[PDB]
Parts: C-alpha cells; structure tokens; sequence
C-alpha cells in the first residue's frame, strides 16, 4: 500500500 499525497499538503497532519 502507498498512502502518499496526503502528507504533502499539510492540511492538518
């Protein structure tokens, strides 16, 4: 699995 693009927008983290 690859969960990227969700931790490069810093929408909350």
């Amino acid at each position: 699995l690859s969960g990227a693009q969700y931790q490069q927008h810093g929408r909350a983290l």
